[PDB]
C-alpha cells in the first residue's frame, strides 16, 4: 500500500476523524506533508522535549510509550496501537514539558507533521479542532483521577 | 589533542586507571582509537541492548543514567560525573541486556572505545584487567544486595 493509505488507515481509525466526511478527511490529508518515523522492533528510543511539538500518529505497529519525570522515574506507560496520537497534550505545551521514551513491539512507524501545519489542519476543519481539543481534555481529566489515585 | 587531554584526565579519574603507572596510561591512551558522542543539556537519549557492548567513559559533564526493564519500570537510577563507567558490567554481557537511558544535567561528552579493542587492551596489562573486574563485581555485588532489600 502507498504510504498515504497507511496515513489515512491511521487517521479513520484515530479519534480525529470522528465527524468528518471521507471527502473532506481525504482532501485535508491529500494537502498534507508529512514525515515518516522508522522504530525497529525491540529498540528503545527517545524524545526530547524540545522534539515534541509535533503530531504524530501510529501509522503501522504498536509502541509502549511512557513519560520521563525529572528525577527519573517512568509514569503513564501506555501501549499505542494503529490510529493513536502520540503525547497530543504536549503538542502546544510551552513548559514543564518531560521527555518521552518508546519501545517498538514490533516493526512501527510514526507519521509526524508540523505543529503550524496542524494548526492550519485545525483552523479550516473545526470539526478536527473540537476532536483534538476533546482528546488531549480527556487526558487531563485521566491525569486528574490518577492524581486523586495517589493522593493521601 | 585537547579531546585526548580530556580523555586522559578521564581515565586518571576512573576506576580503571587504579595501580597502573602514568607512562602506562599514556601509552594505552596514545595507541587507542576512539569516537566521540555529546549529549546536550536537559536531553534524554537511550542506548539499546547490542549497542551497549562499547567502553563507554564520561569524558565532560555529569549524566543520569538508568536502565529500562521490558515492562517499563526504570530502576538503578545513578548520576555518573566524569570518571564514571556508562554500565561496565554489560560490555561483555550476551544475554538478558536492558537498554539504557541517559539524560544530561549539562553539556556532556562520552568516550566511546571499541570491545575489541579495550579486550586487548586489558590483555596487555593485567592492572587494568582486574580493575575492570573489581567494577565488574563490585557492581554485582551491590545488585545482590539490592535483591535482598526488595524481597519478601
Amino acid at each position: 500500500d502507498p504510504e498515504f493509505d497507511l496515513l489515512l488507515k491511521a487517521w479513520k481509525s484515530s479519534g480525529l476523524s470522528v465527524g468528518m466526511k471521507d471527502d473532506e478527511l481525504l482532501a485535508l490529508l491529500e494537502s498534507c506533508s508529512y514525515r515518516v518515523e522508522r522504530l525497529k522492533a525491540e529498540e528503545l528510543y527517545a524524545i526530547g522535549g524540545d522534539k515534541l511539538q509535533d503530531l504524530r500518529i501510529v501509522g503501522v505497529g504498536e509502541i509502549r510509550a511512557e513519560m520521563v519525570g525529572p528525577s527519573g522515574k517512568q509514569i503513564l506507560i501506555d501501549t499505542l496501537a494503529v490510529g493513536r496520537i502520540l503525547a497530543p497534550a504536549l503538542l502546544f505545551a510551552s513548559e514543564n514539558i518531560l521527555p518521552v521514551t518508546l519501545f517498538a513491539n514490533e516493526d512501527s512507524v510514526l507519521f509526524r507533521i508540523g505543529k503550524e501545519e496542524f494548526k492550519g489542519m485545525m483552523h479550516k476543519y473545526p470539526t478536527l479542532m473540537e476532536n483534538f481539543i476533546g482528546m488531549i481534555s480527556d487526558i487531563s481529566a485521566f491525569l486528574m483521577k490518577k492524581i486523586h489515585q495517589l493522593s493521601l
